[PDB]
């Protein structure tokens, strides 16, 4: 077993907007 550090101190997670419709791409590359 290792150890990775000291743990976060932060009193508060990020916030974040979620739009999956804008994620939405027409963009194909297939396996040739
Ligand atoms: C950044 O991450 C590295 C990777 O875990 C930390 O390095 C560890 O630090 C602890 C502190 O006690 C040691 O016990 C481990 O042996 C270290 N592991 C490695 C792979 O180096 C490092 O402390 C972190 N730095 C900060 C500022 O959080």
């Amino acid at each position: 077993d290792v150890d990775l550090g000291p743990d976060s101190s932060a009193q508060s997670c990020q916030e974040v907007d979620i739009q999956p419709q804008y994620f939405q791409k027409d963009w194909t590359k297939p396996i040739d």
